[PDB]
């Protein structure tokens, strides 16, 4: 009893049937839905088939698992770093039923940031258009405009739905500097590891994972190692993640041996990344600063450092953003955006759920990120007890 529509619809259910990270399918029977859908859903034109697929998708309750019509799967292939400007915002969906779009993290030194926008903030409206239930690609499309434009954005601090802040922001192309680093001298007793033969700390700010990150980090650890600093301070607060291989890369710069990250699903581990025995410094004491703005590849890195005992985790519990998606192409040029995998720390911890918890519960905001500032605080009498 075959149709062109049914076939397409089945490709879409299959993709999912076969790739979805959770084989309990939001506790639905994926196979029975198939039946139900072929039976009760109108698939007389492709448009209708598209709708049924969409419907089908939503039962899952995974905002990252979405259908892509051929236009977006074009528009989406590569290209938005270009002549397209935004407001230094990095967005994602909320905690439980995350209908909500939140600021993952605001681009450091970005117009949104320099305006009061913080990690955890809920995005209420962009230009008057509510954003709940909306795609990220869609939301980005509202955020995006051109150079010199403006856009008003209304947020609210998490849990404070009334606590509403409106932000009129000026569109600017925002490059995030991957890394910053310095040596801090005359560091205060309280912030120095226990065995410190020298009142120096190497501080490294690692703000994002990108194409430049690896080279910039190699630089920092190299130089700092040379300086013979007493301890290391890796600050990955408010760092959304980004390039995963860059995360491994840095992890392999500090960890000489051991697993770093596990990639798993419903069914068990799919992949594993381990150290290569090539670190830069596997020996200087290291404290890693994190906060709730630490996500994804930055959390992978946190868990690697932690589970390896390479370093202490200081600050506050990270994002809990551990899902990996992908796009499965349909025969007619459309696509299915699906979560196919999840990150786990070497110890078996599920990133997505739990997040990476600190060893040294600290008051995360203690340190600034600007260099001068950072050393001062560290040289202060009130310096934080990092280790």
């Amino acid at each position: 009893m075959v149709t062109s529509e049914q076939l397409l619809f089945l490709e879409a259910w299959r993709a999912v049937d076969r790739a979805y990270v959770d084989k309990s399918f939001n506790g639905q029977s994926w196979f029975k839905l198939r039946e139900t859908y072929l039976k009760k859903e109108p698939m007389d034109r492709r448009a209708q088939t598209y709708d049924a697929i969409r419907k089908l998708l939503a039962v899952l309750d995974d905002p990252f698992t979405r259908f892509l019509e051929p236009s977006r799967l074009a528009a989406l292939r590569r290209g938005t770093a270009g002549s397209v400007t935004g407001v230094g915002l990095e967005i994602t969906y909320d905690g439980g039923s995350g209908k909500d779009v939140v600021v993952l993290t605001p681009a450091p030194g970005g117009p949104a940031e320099k305006a009061g926008a913080r990690a955890g903030d809920v995005i209420v409206t962009v230009d008057g258009t509510a954003v709940k239930g909306l795609s990220l690609y869609d939301v980005s499309d509202l955020l995006q405009g051109e150079a010199d434009s403006q856009v008003e954005v209304v947020l609210h601090a998490p849990g404070a739905p009334s606590n509403t802040r409106t932000l009129q922001l000026t569109r600017q192309k925002v490059t995030i500097n991957p890394v910053t680093f310095t040596t801090c001298s005359n560091v205060a007793a309280a912030a120095l590891p226990p065995g410190a033969a020298k009142q120096q700390l190497g501080y490294v700010r690692l703000a994002t994972f990108n194409s430049n990150t690896t080279a910039a980090a190699q630089q920092a650890f190299t130089e700092l190692s040379k300086q013979g600093v007493a301890g290391l301070v890796l600050d990955i607060r408010n760092n959304g993640g980004g390039l995963f291989p860059a995360g491994v890369n840095v992890a392999r710069m500090l960890v000489d041996r051991g697993d770093l990250v596990l990639i798993a699903d419903s069914q068990g581990i799919r992949d594993i990344y381990s150290a290569d025995g090539n670190s830069i410094d596997s020996a200087t004491p290291l404290v890693v600063l994190v906060n709730r703005g630490t996500a994804s590849a930055s959390e992978v890195l946190a868990g690697a450092l932690k589970d390896s005992k390479r370093g202490l985790i200081a600050g506050e519990r990270t994002f809990g953003k551990g899902l990996i998606q992908t796009v499965v192409d349909l025969s007619d040029g459309s696509g299915v955006a699906v979560t196919v995998a999840r990150y786990q720390t070497p110890a078996g911890v599920d990133i997505n759920k739990i997040g990476v918890s600190p060893d040294v519960q600290l008051d995360p905001e203690v340190l600034p990120t600007d260099l001068e500032g950072v050393c001062r605080v560290l040289g202060s009498d009130a310096a934080p007890r990092l280790f």
